[PDB]
C-alpha cells in the first residue's frame, strides 16, 4: 500500500478534528521498531504516547494475552467477575504509594480514570468543586477538558466547559512561577472564589506530560499535602502518563516523600492494551454507593492479564533501574548536542520522562515552535518517530520504550543530532 | 477457587461502588456458555450487557484478533495511523443510516462516544445546551451522568452534575406518556429554560436500555427529526446498546424512517473488545477544529479488526435475521408463561432486544421490583444469567447472544418458566 | 412635553430592551387616576404592576414619607441602624403566616428578595439546587431568570442562565395539568436530575402573576408542604405580587392551610416606594453567617415608614374586605361581558387578583394573543391602562388599586365591554 | 429610644446574617451630622457607604424630592413612562466618559446594575463568560457574588456560586502584584480556562472600594482597554462606589484616559435614595431585545429627580473641586498622624476616596486587623463614624460627604489622632 494513499482516504472518512502528528500508517511493530505499510522501518521514541514502556508487543505480555484469549474476552465485571480484575486491584492497592489501606477501581481510559477519581472525591468529602493547575492535561470528556489547562484546540468552538473547576499555578521556576506562587494561587482561590469546604479535590500531575514535562519538587508536594490535609481536601495524583514506571519509580509520587489520596493510572500500565484505573484511600473509594461506579468495558480481561504481566516484566527485567539509566544516557547525549545548538535551552526529566525546550537564540522567552516542528519533521524522514508538547509547542518529549537497547539509544541520539545540524544550514 | 472466597477478596480490594449483579466469577466462556472458577456452567442471557451479540469469543473474530496480535496492538492513531481504524470508519460511514456523506471518529467507550457526539454537535451549531429524556442512560462521566435520567445510584452523594442539560419526557403509553406529551415536553424546555438557539442537540436512545427497553415509534422519531430540522438542532441517536443489530437492523434508526445527524456505537460493535465511535453528517463532524478530537487508546488496533470481523460475521451468518426470529421465539415463549402469570404485565421488544415488566397483581400501577429480583436470583440457581432494569428495577431484559442455538432457547424459556411457577408456590 | 416627542427622545437615550407597554409619559397621578404630559387622564388598571394596592400617593402614606424626609433618607442599616427598618421586621414576623418564631430581612427589590431567600435556604440546608415552576416569574437577575419559567424575552439572546434550577409543572387544570401531574413532575426531578438531598428549596407563587394569574389550591399547596417536610426542603413562597393583601388576606399562603419556611414580599408592601424583604422560620433565617446578608439601600428609611403606613391603612380602611368585594364585582362584570363574547374562556381570581383568558372561538387551546393585545390597545384609546400576561399572552389581569371608587369600577368594566364590542364589530 | 434597647429588639426580629458595624440607631441627620435615638451627635465619615457625597438630606435634593412627591412616586417605567427617568438618562449619556453615543438603563441597586451590565454585554457579544478581579466587590445576588472576589462571609454555607466567571489579579505593587502580572493573569485565563471568544466582558472597579481602595493606573487601564478591543470583549467599569464624583472627577474612568463600553452607577448618584443604572455604548445597550430589561421599582421617580438635583448640586457647589481639596487635606493630616505611629503603612486615594492600611509594626506582611478594628471602636466613642475594608480587614476608608465644613475636617483628624495615641499604651 501507500502512506499517502491511506492519508487521502483518512481525510475522506475521518473528521479533521482528529489530528495526525505523523502522516504514516503503521503495519507492524516490535519493541522499539515500527514498520509502515510501505515497509519502511522506524525507531519509536513516542511509545504510543507513553503507553509502551515495555515496548511494542512484549513477548511475555503477548503470551499472557493469548492464554486469556482462549478463556474469555468480556463479561462486564459488574455482572460476572473474573480473577484478573480482582488480582490487578489487589496488586495496585499495595504498589500505589500510601501507608494505609487502599482500594482500586478499574475503568478503561485515562479520561474515565480522572472522571471517577473526582466523582469518588466528591462523594467522599461531599463537596462539588475541584482545583487544577495551569498547563495541566487530564482528558477529553467535558469535565476533564475543564480540568485540562489548555482550551485550544481541545475546546475550540464548543463553548464553555463545565464550571466549578478553579485554576492554580503549577510550580515552574524556569518561567517565573515559584512554589510560593503556586501555593499562593491556591489560597487565592480559597479567598476569592471557592472556600476549602467546597473543594472536594486538587488534581495534579506529579510531572506534567502535555504540559511540557515539568516536574513538581518533593518540597512543593509536601506543602500541597499539608494544605490538603488541613482542609480535608483529597489530593489526586494523575499518574496516567507519569505512572507505570516512567520516572524511575513505579509512580512519581514515591519520589515526592508524600502520598496522594487518589491516584489515576492508564497507558503503560497495560503495555499496549486499553486499561485504566483509580487506586486510593480505602474509605474514600467506598464513599460511593453500590452501583455507583461502573462501565461496560471497565477492567477488560485481556488488558488485565497484560497489566499483570507488565508488572511482572518490570521486576524480572529491572525496568525501573533501566528507566533511570536511559534518562541519563539521553540527557547526556542531548547535552552534548546542546553545546553546538543554543536553540536547545533546557534538558530536563525524571527517570526516562525526558524532554528539551527549544528557544529562539537561547532566549528563554522566545518559544521556537517552528524549529521544534522542523526537528520532528526532519527526524521522521530519517526513521525516528518523535513527539512535541508544552503550552507553546516548542517542547520535544521522549517516550521511548524502557526496553530499548544501547545501540538504538545511540542511534536515536545521532539522528536527533543531525536533525539540528541539517536544520541550521 | 471458590466464588465465595473471591467475593470476600473483592470486598477488601475493590470499591463497593462497583455493583455485583451475580456473586460468581467467570473462568471461561464460549458463545452462550460460561463456566465459573468452581466449574458450574451457565447459559448467558446477558451477553456482557448487549456486548456479545456474536457470542463469547466467536471463532472468526478470535482468529482476526490473533492475526492482529502478531503485528501490533497500539500506536495511538493520532500519532501513527493504521488501516484497521481507517477501514472501519469507511464501513460505518456506509452502514450508519443517513443518505448523505458521513465521517466517523473512533473512541474507546460508549461514554466517550456520547461525550464526543455532544462536543461535535456543539462546535457545529455553536451552542452549549443539550436535551435528554427521562429514563435515559448515556454514561458514567460527569456530563453523560447529567444526560442520564437517573440520579441513584449513579450520582448519589456526589452533588449536582453539570447543568445545561434539560430533561424531556420519553414517550411511553404503558405509563401515561403519549407521544404528544413527549413533543410537548420539549416545547416546554424551549419556553421555560433554554431557547432552541441555545440547544446544540437532543440525545435519544431509539430504544432505551437501562430505561426498560422502551422504544420510540417512527412517527415520534419523525416529529423529533422535524423539530430539530426546524431549529438547527443536531439529533443524536445513542445506539451504544440498540446498535450492532440488536433490533433486527444494524441500527434501530433504520426502522424509524429518518436519519440522525450523529450516531454513537459501542458494545457489540467489536463483540467483546474495547471499542466505540461516532458516525455523523460529514459537515457536522468536521465542525471540530484539527486536534480537538482524540484519546490515547481510541480505535484500538485489535478492537478494530475484531469489529471488522464482527461485521463480516453478521453478513455471512445472517445474524440480522436470526435476531428477528430469536426475538419472536422469546416473545412467544414468554407470552406463554404470561398466561399462568398475571405478574407479567407486558412483553415487548424490537428484534432481539426483548423484555418483560413485572407488576404487583397485574396492577400496572404497582411495579413489582421484589419479584424481578426474585426471578433473577432463581434463574442463577438453575444456571441462567439474567438482568433487570427500568426506572423502578422491575424489568427483565434479555440480551442473549444472537448466535444462540435453538435448544438453548427452549432451555432458557424452561428455566424462566420454572422460576415463575416456583416463585408462586 | 408631547408623548410622541418624549418617545422620540426615549428611543434616543434609553435602550429598547426596556419595553414600553403604553407610549405615554405619566405626569402626575392620584389613587386610580393618572394624567399624562399632554394633560389627558387615564384610569389605571395596572397599578404599576401590583405596587399600588393603596393607590397612587395615598394621603396617609405620603404624609408619613414627608415626615421622614425631615429626619434622614439613608445611612445603610448594616452600618448605622434605624427604627423604621426594625419596626417593619417585627410586624412582618407576626403578619406572615406560620405559627412559630420568625425573623425578617429587608432588601430593596423583589428580585433581591428572591435572591436572598434562596441564599438563606441554601445555607440552612447545605444544598445548592432549586426547583421552580413552569410559567413562574421571580426576577431579572441571572439567578432569578433561571428560576423564571420564561426565556423570551427576559433572558433572550444572552445564552443559558445559571444551572442547577430544575423545572416542575404548575398545577393548571384549565390546561390539562392536574395537581397529580404537578406533584409527579417534582418526583420526576428527584429521580432524573436532582436528588432531594441536593435541593435546598422549592420556590413557588401561591398565585402566579406574570404566569397568568393561575392560583394554587390548598390541597396542592399542602401536598407540597408535606413533600418538602419529608425531604427537609425549604418551601419558599414568592408573594412579591400575590402579597400585600391582593388576594383577600395579607398573604395568599394564609388561604392555603399551610405556612412556608420563607416568604418574599415587595411591590405593594410599600405602596409606591423601593422596598422588599424576606420573612421566615427564625432558625432558617439565622443559618447565614454574620455579614452574609446586606445591601446598600436595603430597607430604605422612607420606604419603611411608607410600608408601616400602608399596613395601617389596610387595617383602618378595611382594604382586605374591599379586595374581596372588588374581586366579586369585577368577576361578575366580566362574566356578563363574556355572555356576549365567547372569546373570553375564563374568569378567575382570589380576592382582587382577577384576570380573564381569551381564546379563538372559545377553543381552550387557541390562545388568542392577537385579540388580547387588541383589547389592550382599544382600552388605551378609551383611557384605560391594562396589562396582559401568561405564557401565550392571551391573558388580561386586573391590578387596579384596592382603594378604587365604586364609579371607577363601573367605568372600567364599561370601557372593557366597549372594547370587546367595538372589536368584534 | 435607647440604642441598646433597639439592639435587643433587632436581635430578636432580624437575622444575624445582617451584620452591624455600629450598634447605634440614627434618628435624624443633616449633611455630616447624625444624631442617634439617644440624642448623641456623631460626625459621619462613612456616608452611608459613599452614598451621601452631597451629605444627609441636602436641602436642594430634598426640595426636588418633595416636588415630585406631589405628582407621583411610581408607575413602573415599563408600563407608563415619565420624564425624570428620561431626563436623567440623557444627562448620564453625556456625563459618562465616551465620545460615542450612549444609552442608559435605570435600575434600583448597584447589584442590579452590575447584573444588568453583564446581561447586556452577553447579548451584544453573544458570549457567556465574564472575568473579574481578586478582591473585587460587585453585589450580593448569586451572580454578583460569583463576580465578587471574596467568598467569606458573603456566601458561606451556601455552596458554590454560578460558574463561568474567571478570576484575574487586580494590579497592586504595594503587595507584589505588578501591572504585567495582572495582564498576564488575563492571558492565562484565555489560555487555560476560557478563550477570548467565550468572554463577554471584563468587569473592573477603577478604584476597588471593598477591596481596600486600590486605584488602577491609566497605563494599566489602557492595556486593559486595548486587550478588550482586540477580542471584542466589553469592558465594564463598576463605578457604583468610585462613581459620582468621589475620585475628583464625576467618574474615575475620566482620569484613566480611556472609555469603557459599559459603566454601572449607584450610591451617591441619588444622594440617599434608591437608584442605580448602566450607561454604555448605545449599540451594545440595544443588543437586548425589547422586553428583556425591566424591574418594578427601576429608576424610581423620586430618586430620579433626586439624582438630577444632585448632579446640579455638584456643578453649582463645585463638589468635584472640593472633593480634591478634601482628599489632600485628609491625606496630609493622615500622613502627619503617621509619623508617631508606624502602624499606618500607607496613605492613599484619588480625590476624596481616601484610605489608610494598618500593618503590624509597619510590617508590610502583617495586616493588623485587630488594630484597625480597635481604631473604629475608639473613634465611635469619640462621636465619629468610620468604616474598614480590604481582603484582610486592615484598611480604614473615609467616605465622608464632600459637603463637609473645614472645621469638621479638623475635628475628624483630631479625633482619629486621639484614637491612635490612646491605642499605644
Ligand atoms: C496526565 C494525563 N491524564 C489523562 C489523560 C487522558 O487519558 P486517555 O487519553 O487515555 O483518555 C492523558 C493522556 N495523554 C494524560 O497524559
Ligand atoms: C445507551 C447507552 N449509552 C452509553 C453507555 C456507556 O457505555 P460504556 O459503559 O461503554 O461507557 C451505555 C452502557 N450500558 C448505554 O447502554
Ligand atoms: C412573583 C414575582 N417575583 C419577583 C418579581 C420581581 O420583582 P422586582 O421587579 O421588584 O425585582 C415580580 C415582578 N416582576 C413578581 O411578580
Ligand atoms: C463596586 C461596587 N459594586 C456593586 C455594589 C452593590 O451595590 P448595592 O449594595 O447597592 O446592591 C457596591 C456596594 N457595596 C460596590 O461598592
Amino acid at each position: 500500500n501507500s502512506n499517502k494513499e491511506l492519508m487521502q482516504r483518512r481525510s475522506q472518512a475521518i473528521p479533521r478534528g482528529v489530528g495526525q502528528i505523523h502522516p504514516i500508517f503503521a503495519d507492524r511493530a516490535e519493541n522499539c521498531r515500527v514498520w509502515d505499510v510501505e515497509g519502511r522501518e522506524y525507531l519509536d521514541f513516542a511509545g504510543g504516547i507513553a503507553v509502551l514502556n515495555t515496548g511494542h508487543l512484549h513477548p511475555k505480555v503477548v503470551a499472557a494475552v493469548e492464554a486469556q484469549l482462549k478463556k474469555l474476552s468480556h463479561t462486564c465485571f459488574q455482572v460476572l467477575a473474573y480473577e484478573p480484575y480482582l488480582e490487578l486491584c489487589e496488586i495496585m492497592n499495595q504498589k500505589v504509594p500510601g501507608d494505609f489501606a487502599k482500594k482500586t477501581l478499574l475503568v478503561t481510559t485515562g479520561s474515565e480514570a480522572v472522571e471517577n477519581a473526582v466523582k469518588i472525591a466528591r462523594a467522599a468529602t461531599k463537596r462539588s468543586g475541584t482545583i487544577a493547575f495551569s498547563g495541566a492535561y487530564h482528558g477529553r470528556t467535558h469535565y476533564t477538558l475543564a480540568l485540562t489547562g489548555k482550551v485550544n484546540p481541545y475546546s475550540a468552538g464548543m463553548g464553555l466547559m463545565p464550571g466549578h473547576v478553579y485554576r492554580a499555578l503549577y510550580p515552574c521556576p524556569l518561567h517565573g512561577i515559584s512554589e510560593d506562587d503556586a501555593i499562593a494561587s491556591i489560597h487565592r482561590i480559597f479567598k476569592n472564589d471557592a472556600a476549602p469546604e467546597d473543594i472536594a479535590a486538587i488534581v495534579i500531575e506529579p510531572v506534567q506530560g502535555s504540559g511540557g514535562f515539568y516536574a513538581s519538587s518533593p518540597a512543593f508536594m509536601q506543602r500541597l499535602r499539608a494544605l490538603c490535609d488541613e482542609h480535608g481536601i483529597m489530593l489526586i495524583a494523575d499518574e496516567v502518563q507519569s505512572g507505570a514506571g516512567r520516572t524511575g519509580t513505579l509512580f512519581a509520587m514515591e519520589q515526592m516523600g508524600v502520598a496522594p489520596d487518589l491516584t489515576t493510572f492508564a497507558k503503560s500500565i497495560a503495555g499496549g492494551f486499553p486499561l485504566a484505573g483509580v487506586t486510593g484511600r480505602a474509605e474514600v473509594m467506598d464513599a460511593v454507593a453500590p452501583g455507583g461506579l461502573g462501565g461496560t468495558y471497565a477492567g477488560n480481561p485481556i488488558a488485565c492479564v497484560a497489566a499483570l504481566e507488565v508488572l511482572k516484566v518490570f521486576e524480572q527485567e529491572n525496568l525501573l533501574q533501566k528507566a533511570n539509566d536511559l534518562g541519563q544516557k539521553l540527557k547526556d547525549g542531548l547535552l552534548a548536542i546542546a553545546e553546538k545548538h543554543p536553540e536547545i535551552g533546557d534538558v530536563r526529566g525524571l527517570g526516562a520522562m525526558i524532554a528539551i525546550e527549544l528557544f529562539e537564540d537561547g532566549d528563554h522567552n522566545k518559544p521556537d515552535a517552528k524549529l521544534t516542528a522542523e526537528i520532528v519533521a526532519r527526524a521522521r524522514d530519517k526513521g525516528l518517530i518523535l513527539l512535541s508538547c508544552g503550552p507553546y509547542y516548542n517542547v520535544l518529549r521522549i517516550l521511548v520504550p524502557l526496553t530499548i537497547e544501547d545501540a538504538q539509544i545511540r542511534q536515536g541520539l545521532e539522528i536527533i543530532s543531525q536533525c539540528f545540524d541539517e536544520a541550521k544550514q
